[PDB]
């Protein structure tokens, strides 16, 4: 039963609904940052606001700007096994950011790319993160959606600072002393975060069908955090009501 | 012997050097546990405050958020403990370099610190000190800290007509503060070095690196 | 057997425009790489590499105020030594010159060095001595050299394809995009130690093993190897028939 979700290539009045946000652009729409295995290789890869497409693969030019080449970069810890995968990006892959925030993927490399994408699960009917969605080469399609996004991050967050106030009443149960309670600031934040956080393994995939049941456990993967999906839920944070200290009493 | 000290809040000369200001006046490093976190954060001499708090947007200038921060060998203890990092802390720069720390956080703040080693009364780095929040201070004097890296230094290279001789990496963390947030360290607690705490920053002062430079070039080691 | 090798004191390739940077530099410490890399302006052709704390950075790269909470008393140790370190200058379009300024010399990884001193590829040790003022790099030799290595690796990868012809036709075979990538990019890579030193004549089989090197990314280099890899012949399944 699917948990692998296979994505093949499929051939072929935003002035109606105002924009997530007053608030202005950022100056990077995303940064990503390469992986080998659970090792960190290069520095963080950040993409200016005016360049809406960026192309990652195995080659080596260094300029960076629009394209960040992972074929010149070191690591010396890297085994015989992520030098064979290293081999197969190729072209690798392309992120475009459209509308607001959207960003849609096109696979470029002659192999396939496994995404992590809450947008794709919920796509699917499947829970989040319970599936890793197979992108086939030559393949478009669009893995994440600020509207979606914004509307989750609202609901999800509303749901913690109410599971807050639960916990908070359930222990006021004694009586009785002189204790108050108050609410750790910052619910959820690390599970929000996730919801602007896209993550891609190239070649391989991972999973129950797989040997490999993290992207940690892959030879090379990405990690793209999407600034304007970071600001909004920053915005989100700040509309919560102020950790106000609390008499249990 | 009082190895943590305890800072409650209180409610209330010319350039040292002539040697360009920097363009930072400071580089943060985000620690969680021995690892580090995230790129290091450089402070434009021109946002003489930033606030490293524990929220989301990932834009640079005056705000250092760690809250967005992806660590592949995170655990529950550091998750559990950035859940009180909050409104985190502010750093501000005082005329030439000096420093101050204020707790906006809504748990305490550790801070390890030469010029509040030599306020307290303790041997250099043998002292921990507790901010607590809404806390306000001093946590660096520029000019102390030259008067004694010149003469740290000065008899360093006076203990070469035989240890007394110390070198670069000693004189350079009087240039550097550190900070825990939520978990303090020492005798008192489960942890007896920064580097076993959750989540940890240490701060670099470039107008205080300058300084060093200069002096290691005229008294050589 | 010489693989250490003793150096004591003694029209452009492309339209491409010139990088933002000559080259990017990468500090580390045994096998952990300490402090951010460091990326040169082609506005400054000659940059500093040394052991002491201006944090200024620019065109001067100084170690000894980056943190190592993995550091030992080794480690510390060969710090002490770097002092004036070395100086990497960019002449033309891309070579680059070394000149040892620290009081301990400094050893070097260098294919066109083990290319003049008739080793082979990579297997030398160049050891600049105090003062010394050596090329260690030269773009046309490079060049050159990239051109006729990625020309025998396709032959290869091709050769290697009527050879699992020589086994059915209900099966197409393809060669990787990326073959001699990883060879190719070392030819625009320098490496060196300070302090200490690595190989058979010493404790240390590996530049990974001493206490303190960088790695230098040569730019221009690293664009032509870019455009080399892009006028290779795309790869079209051939069915094996």
């Amino acid at each position: 039963n699917g948990h692998l979700q296979h994505h093949p290539p499929m051939p072929p009045e935003l002035a109606f609904q105002p924009p997530i946000s007053n608030h202005p652009a950022p100056e990077y729409w995303c940064s990503i940052a390469y992986f080998e295995m659970d090792v960190q290789v290069g520095e963080t890869f950040k993409v200016p606001s005016s360049c809406p497409i960026v192309t990652v693969d195995g080659y080596v030019d260094p300029s960076g700007g629009d394209r960040f080449c992972l074929g010149q970069l070191s690591n010396v810890h890297r085994t015989e096994a992520i030098e064979r995968a290293r081999l197969h990006i190729g072209k690798g892959v392309q992120l475009e950011c459209k509308g607001e925030g959207d960003v849609w993927v096109r696979c470029l490399s002659d192999h396939a790319v496994f995404v992590q994408s809450y947008y794709l699960d919920r796509e699917a009917g499947r829970a989040p993160g319970d599936a890793v969605h197979k992108i086939y080469p030559s393949a478009y399609i669009k893995v994440f959606d600020l509207r979606q996004c914004h509307r989750q991050m609202q609901q999800q967050a509303a749901t913690a600072q109410a599971a807050a106030a639960a916990q908070a009443a359930a222990v006021a149960g004694n009586i009785a002393p002189a204790i108050s309670l108050s609410a750790a600031a910052g619910i959820g934040v690390d599970d929000l975060r996730r919801l602007c956080i896209l993550r891609m393994s190239f070649v391989k995939g991972w999973g129950p069908d797989y040997p490999r049941q993290s992207i940690k456990e892959t030879p090379c993967w990405i990690e793209i955090h999407l600034h304007r999906a970071l600001q909004l839920l920053d915005e989100v944070l700040h509309t919560m009501p102020i950790a106000d200290p609390q008499p249990l009493d």
